[PDB]
């Protein structure tokens, strides 16, 4: 049967292409490549992960992909799959995550006359994916077997290349269809991919004078630049550090830089935004990919590399270091001077509890920002966050998937994965905790939940102004009164409600493979704390 | 100064700063702000404006203007089906990787679904065929925001240019640039445009990316090089036997005739660019036993072979070809050239292959050759035209019949323009087009150039008229279309002369009489026999 | 062969559904239902039309549909097909034309890895069509013959229903795919009936309207007929069917102060109409068929399908409207006589006077469709066509040809008598845009009574009447709005071997009264340098 042959060949080439994990959900139809994936999983060639929640399944795949940087497949099996995978596919697009979406259309059946149970199309595939490839029906012609083998493996390599950005340097989601109707031909020798793609470089050098008072701002997907290591650098948590000279975010308004070098895609901090939009400050964007970030339209130039002349003035260098120490002081003072535990307190505790080789998974809203404010030094540490579109959905499964993949990478040679998320974020993707006994479960994952019973970040915005006090709580705060401990145990997951002093010591000593550490926090004092911090500036 | 006028003048200015030297314009009222700004820029000599009536062939004129010198070219039109008519050109631009900017004016988006006249779903119309779909905002009546709006407008314009030229992707192609506009649409009575960067710089400077991907290839293995549309130049592969499509740039001098290829047994193939032309090439790439290596200038690589072992932009070569292998391919090449020449002589009746052979011999270094993407390209390849020193153009993206005349005219204009830019006193270089009669008739309205619009200084269109040349649709080929070419040429006031194939060479060296059509009668009845004779002569 | 059997079932059902014309173009691959269509053409159950130009083919199909109101098929067979059919599909959407676009996907072939020769997809199918239906591959299963027959005819009927608006009252283009693997008929219902019959449908949305309030009726494209509104002053676009016999000239409208407006269908003409409809002080009632209502300003008070009326127009209001109507008519007539140079407005007046009941009139966009309204054409007994969906000047030649063919085909089937005339009035730019539509092979159907009047003022005359036609732009507007071309129309028609004559406006009437070749082009030279002053003089004479 050609379909069975086709499936094994595709699965084989996917494995050759670096795919180690595949996510499935039970549906009305059986999965594309269903049986070939089973045989591959049973023989340990790949690892399968099954979920009931289709939405959290997609975010599990994102986690599995960003964990060690490998391409990951997720298989559509139902008439709700497309809708549910939407959020994950969007994040995969904007965060540039190698996500292969597997589908199986039925060419011998009618389309467009009613609802169908394996495919219900929306409009996002045409705007989010790097490629849409359909394998075409497998036909019975044994004398064309080697031609078909070459066709299937070539197309599969196209899917992988598009997903990983092998030739485009633009990773993202790919839609891969293997149409269904109702001894496996060998690939290349020694497990090589059918179509090999050697390393690729995109080179766009920009001339930059470093004697001009320069600050470096790095965001999601930023590259490593040794020739900029000396410059003062405001680096987002997910940005890899190039050097030794960090500049705290809060010290930025205290300085008047004369030019800016922007690495990757910055999404955090208003003073960062204000600075990039400053029309008198030349901005140079150094990023990988087809497009560049520039909300204001102020960027003077874009590229991938800097050709530097000169060096930063010692006066400028010293002024930056002074404001840096000043900002760091102000943050630590006002935290100590504050009795009530907030999300910012928790962030610092988690931050100082971290050790080299750890993986840190940060949720959206305050957690990702608070860690940057707590002055985390990210070197020797691998930080993940869904900054593509910054949703508070699917962060639990992301952390789980990231853990499994990061643990898998070292079993192949286990390191800790610590997640810091808000309470809303936890409630959103609570169903990601539901993992059957037959499914893979991380051995070294801890989820820290800063629970201030609502959306703390809204206290820091104009809707957090005291004149909105009576109306703000319901529509922005949104308190929920959820018993977290009861929720975790409902899913049979180890959980402790502890204070911030114990957070360090607790994280230092291991436990069950999956555990949730909950820390009670307050948000009523957040706007004042931040005001006090800038007052110390 | 009203918002529509301001916005249009900024966009035009930034486009010029981005290297746009030619703009194609089609009449309308909704695109008045663009038309005014463009006419003004043409008046001051910053760009050259080309006004056309038919949006479809206007798009192919823009394609010609782009491939004639390698610059980004805009085409501007009004809202509605005017935009939809750019569809064919956009598809061709996509697959041929042509920097074509579709600059469409639109009603404000809030008028969508309201029943407003001449309003349709424009944004996203081209789907996945374009490198990007970018919309400007509706221009605000807000003088305070003038500075911020200037930045965003110029930024978006730069995003358009980058995507079109492939400045960051190394994959040039068409971009849809939709601009919603509302009244007033004409300039105010005026007894100042917000400036761009100093010294005429682009608002956001993005230099042409260097896309590099080296690949190891052992040349001691018996190798043939097959180069198609968009192929790069490889000095370290110059000695290898090379089957090159007319639009491919030659890397060296060891030509292998297409007909010779199926009579040889290469142990590996180096594929350059995107080869679509030859069936024996298709046959060889089709059999999955022979290893194929794909070398491309951009991230795209062809699917024509299921046995592509690897991709790259350039080869890192070890070894050297067997001298016996070189001798064999060289011998078979001469054999094929002989067979074609001999069989051509042994035929009394003038066919399209004869006409193509005549045009080939008449070519000289520095010429531009524009080929109709069906028979002319194949025939020229059969005649074994040596393409060194000449620039060959053809719409090999999807090889459609549309816009061949406009593309030829556009290519001539752009080529002649690049000539003037360097202050050479010489006459403008020659552009010679070879197209079939069905192709000519179908895009005959591409000849139409308004009395006030730029005319090519040295363009000659050679029309090989064999008079029209399984399925029920084919019945229209059952009788010769009988269309008077001379009448068509008079209708659009263009010089035409019907001549014989022996007269072709001498006539082509006559001084450039601006733009002219040379009709050469040919026969297609004796063609299946001629090809069969050639095939048996091998 | 299962595929061949499938194709015959589908074609048969299509013919049962009212399809009489199918448009094809030669392509890389065989057409969908190629042989079944060929069999039907030979037997005379259906008529095939073949063109080389895929764009003009799309508009040919539109013409074949609006000519007699029948669903029409067009076959996508090439890699440029989707791109070229775009314009016609968009027009079909907005003008609500039953256009069925046939395609044949190939499931056994790779997809999305490179160039496609069956279909290179753009993004408009998602937005323009009423339905996208794929038949699914035909299986070899003699035990499943009657079931598959039922399935195929059911789906084909769905395709036809969506295109004709049988149940939605929303006609439009439909994407019908019949997949293919490369490389007699099971019967339909007895008595030639469609497999799934859709009996007459009504959408009823009555609105209460007091007609004693000073009321004007403005009727545009797709307007319905309303007997209870027949007495009212009515400003009817040429393509709108007239409910009554109390016409109100467009130029008379701003000389009146209607307290109330009933808007029928979709108006796209005249700036006074747009200004009145936007007037917040004037209640607008939109009576139209379909899902959407036209309302650019958003001022409209209510929308429905028909009016339940009380009261009646005041006799003084009728007298007032009739008086301004006579001033407008007189102004146009007097100023046309007082201006020596022939304009498009002159030509429109000549064509209008030359029409007889039973004629079909096809109007190109720009000035012609407006000039005819200004000339005061009485459209009663006349069938008037114009692509007002998106008002393109593209494809109007093939539209007229297709319209003539369908209109003549319907008259032949009555067995009556020479075919009723189709007369097209288009501008020169419009003619140049779609001149290739004249090229029709002797193998293909050709009109027997089509006459294309080309009012040639060597450019876009309508732009003289807009803001950019103001004298202060006289130095710059000739290139970018005038767009003169100096085309020899006679030579162009001669090239395609189409009968052609250049005549003066005085001769137009008599020349039109005399029949000629089945297809002929009458060219009238016109001036547009005097257009702005002519319209200004007409206004000053009101
Ligand atoms: C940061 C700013 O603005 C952002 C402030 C908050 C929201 C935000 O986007 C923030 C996302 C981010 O950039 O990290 C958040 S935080 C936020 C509260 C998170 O609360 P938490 O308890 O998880 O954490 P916290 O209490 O803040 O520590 C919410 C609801 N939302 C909206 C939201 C809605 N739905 C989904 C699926 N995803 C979402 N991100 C954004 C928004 O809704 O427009 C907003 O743009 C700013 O102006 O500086
Ligand atoms: C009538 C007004 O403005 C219209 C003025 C003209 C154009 C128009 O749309 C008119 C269509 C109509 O409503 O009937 C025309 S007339 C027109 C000139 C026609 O010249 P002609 O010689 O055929 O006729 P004429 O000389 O006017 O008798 C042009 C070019 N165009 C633009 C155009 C461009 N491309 C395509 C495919 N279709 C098009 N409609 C419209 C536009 O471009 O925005 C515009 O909306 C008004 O403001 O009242
Ligand atoms: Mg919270
Ligand atoms: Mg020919
Ligand atoms: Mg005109």
């Amino acid at each position: 049967n050609p379909s069975t042959t086709q499936a094994r060949v595709v699965v084989d080439e996917l494995i050759r292409g670096g795919v180690r994990d595949v996510v499935l959900c039970p549906g009305s139809r059986n999965a594309p490549l269903a049986f070939a994936l089973q045989d591959a999983d049973r023989s340990g060639r790949i690892r399968l992960h099954v979920r009931i929640d289709e939405r959290t399944a997609g975010y599990l795949a994102i986690g599995l992909a960003i964990g060690a940087g490998a391409p990951v497949c997720v298989a559509m099996t139902s008439g709700t799959a497309v809708a549910n995978l939407g959020p994950a596919v969007v994040e995969a697009n904007y965060a540039r995550v190698p996500l292969i979406v597997l589908s199986a259309n039925r060419p011998y059946e009618l389309l467009g006359t009613g609802a169908n149970q394996t495919m219900e199309q929306l409009g996002y595939f045409g705007t989010q994916v790097r490629a849409s490839i359909s394998l075409g029906l497998a036909e019975d012609a044994p004398e064309r077997t080697s031609a078909l083998n070459a066709t299937w493996r070539s197309a599969t390599c196209r899917v992988l290349a598009a997903a990983t950005g092998a030739r485009t340097a633009n990773a993202g989601p790919v839609h891969f269809d293997i149409p269904l109707r109702e001894v496996t031909p060998p690939g290349r020798p020694a497990g090589k991919p059918w179509t090999y793609t050697p390393p690729v470089t995109f080179d766009q050098p920009l001339d930059i004078d470093l004697s001009v008072d320069t600050v470096v701002i790095s965001g999601h997907g930023a590259g490593v630049h040794p020739n900029l290591a000396a410059l003062p650098t405001v680096a987002e948590p997910t940005a890899p550090r190039s050097g030794d000279n960090p500049l705290h975010p809060l010290a930025l308004p205290l300085l008047r830089p004369q030019q800016v070098i922007m690495l990757g895609r910055p999404t955090l901090h208003r003073p960062v935004s204000v600075l990039l939009a400053d029309a008198e400050v030349p901005v140079f964007a150094l990023t990988t990919g087809p497009r560049w970030p520039d909300v204001s339209g102020n960027s003077q130039a874009t590229g991938t590399r800097a050709v530097t002349t000169g060096a930063p003035r010692p006066a400028w260098l010293d002024r930056c270091a002074a404001m840096n120490r000043h900002a760091i002081a102000a943050v630590r003072e006002q935290l100590a001077a504050h009795p009530l535990t907030t999300g910012l307190h928790v962030a610092a505790a988690v931050s100082h509890a971290l050790r080299p080789g750890d993986q840190l998974v940060l949720g959206a809203s305050n957690p990702v920002r608070d860690v940057a404010l707590a002055g985390l030094d990210t070197r020797g540490i691998r930080v993940r966050s869904n900054r593509g579109v910054a949703g508070i959905d699917g962060t639990v499964s992301t952390a789980i998937g990231a853990a499994l993949a990061y643990e898998g990478a070292h079993e192949r040679t286990p390191p800790r994965t610590i997640a810091l998320i808000g309470d809303l974020t936890f409630v959103h993707d609570s169903s990601g905790l539901l993992i059957g006994p037959t499914e893979p479960i991380p051995r070294s994952l801890t989820i820290v939940v800063s629970n201030d019973n609502g959306g703390g970040i809204f206290e820091l915005l104009e809707q957090g102004d005291p004149r909105f006090s009576d109306v703000s709580s319901r529509i922005f705060g949104t308190p929920h009164d959820v018993d977290v401990g009861a929720l975790c145990r409902a899913y049979h997951v180890e959980s402790r409600q502890i204070e911030v002093d114990e957070l360090g010591p607790t994280l230092d000593q291991p436990g069950a493979g999956m555990r949730v550490l909950e820390v009670k926090a307050d948000r009523s004092s957040l706007r004042q704390l931040h005001a006090a911090i800038k007052a110390a500036l």
